[PDB]
């Protein structure tokens, strides 16, 4: 049924003759087909800006709202250096502090999204009291929502994430890292408490749920829970990465369906999403993370069938976003070829961007948000200009 979502990829798969129209055999963008890119987002950028005015006020989150804005033209300034997208960002950054709502802690869908931002932004325009004042409050947040859920969207992993966002930016442990270490200990035991009471234990020595149901792709589910236990970043133990993160990984890889693709929830009999946060696009990540961390071939080979699941299906009837759209679905073919440098990989992202260059052209649903980040314009404009150097692009607000 995975049919019904898509549109039928029109395009030829990779050869060497058909690639080189986008790319040397470095793996560099033509000036070309860079400068064709360029002139869509700039395009686009137009009509983001106009779609924006009618946004809702009140919503300044990361997922729907102004610090996903900001987000886009914080990644616009780092790519193309034009001052003026940094004054797009402080702007939108002000509107998104005026809008914190004290009822969520992750980047994308809390307060902790506009904190972190704006902290970056604030970081960029040599402002260090505001700067070290949006930290501080940053700091401040893991306390108004203990016993979160684990997730992404509204749960711990969500909330590391800004952390890790700030550090990043700003090249130096801004963070200490206890106060990450604290919150992996929380998602780890966590975990461990629900297989211990649910008895998945010998089959998965961790289990996380959400909204009562067992997810398992990136945006609420096991998967992106996985992805980032098996971070660097987070420092993890070996121990604790071999007996409680590999088995429960492999729990997750043994759902998944014939077609290569996975279930929302555990117990889905339904083949139907091809979405970042539910499917193949968004358990990518996993996979390709648990083959770098523990260089097992099954883990590789899962994430081949992932991408030929992405080719076949992933030009979504939905749209072109990031959340469930074929812009967050062609960041699952940058993830691998960053991982294997196979340049087929860097191809089918250029097809799909090929795609996203039609914007409007297909008859593709409106998003209930079409400028935003996750759901509209923004995270297709994102992806675009993320393309422009294919081995930095990351999946914005999830990818490490
Ligand atoms: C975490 S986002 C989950 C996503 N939801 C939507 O696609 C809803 C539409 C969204 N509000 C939009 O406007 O793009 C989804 O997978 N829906 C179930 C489906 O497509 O059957
Ligand atoms: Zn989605």
């Amino acid at each position: 049924h995975m049919a019904q979502r898509a549109f039928p990829n029109p395009y030829a798969d990779y050869n060497k003759s058909l690639a080189e129209g986008y790319f040397d055999a470095a793996g560099r963008l033509t000036p070309e087909f860079s400068q064709r890119l360029t002139n869509k987002i700039r395009e686009l950028l137009q009509q983001m800006e106009r779609g924006l005015k009618s946004a809702d006020p009140r919503d300044g989150t990361g997922y729907t709202g102004w610090a996903g804005i900001a987000v886009l033209y914080l990644h616009l300034y780092d790519v193309f250096g034009d001052p003026a997208y940094l004054q797009l960002a402080h702007g939108y950054v002000k509107q998104s502090l005026n809008c914190l709502t004290k009822r969520s802690i992750t980047f994308l869908c809390g307060d902790a999204g506009p904190l972190a931002v704006a902290a970056v932004l604030y970081h960029k325009m040599n402002n260090e009291k505001q700067a070290e004042d949006c930290i501080t409050r940053l700091i401040h947040l893991n306390k108004i929502d203990p016993h979160a859920p684990n997730e992404m969207l509204y749960g711990r992993i969500g909330y590391i994430y800004a952390l890790l966002f700030v550090n990043k930016n700003f090249g130096v442990e801004k963070i200490p890292q206890s106060h990450i270490q604290q919150i992996c200990e929380t998602i780890l035991t966590s975990g461990e408490n629900l297989a211990r009471k649910r008895n998945f234990t010998a089959k998965s020595p961790l289990m996380y749920e959400w909204y009562q149901e067992y997810y398992v792709g990136a945006a609420h589910g096991l998967a992106g829970i996985y992805y980032y236990l098996m971070q660097p970043s987070l420092q993890v133990s070996q121990g604790k990465l071999h007996s409680l993160v590999k088995p429960s990984v492999d729990y997750v890889c043994q759902l998944k369906f014939p077609s290569g693709n996975y279930p929302p929830c555990i117990g889905d009999n339904r083949d139907l999403l091809v979405h970042w946060c539910h499917g193949a696009p968004g358990v990518i990540y996993m996979l390709i993370q648990a083959y770098k961390v523990f260089r097992e071939e099954k883990y590789l080979c899962d994430a081949y069938q992932c991408a030929d699941v992405i080719w076949q299906y992933g030009l979504l009837k939905k749209g072109y976003g990031l959340c469930h759209g074929s812009a967050g679905n062609a960041y699952a073919f940058l993830t691998l070829y960053n991982l294997t440098q196979d340049m087929k990989y860097l191809y089918r992202a250029c097809k799909f961007a090929e795609w996203c260059l039609e914007y409007g052209e297909h008859g593709c649903r409106t998003p209930d948000t079409p400028f935003s980040l996750f759901e509209g314009m923004a995270g297709t404009i994102y992806f675009l200009a993320d393309l422009l150097v294919p081995t930095k692009a990351r999946f914005p607000a999830f990818e490490l």
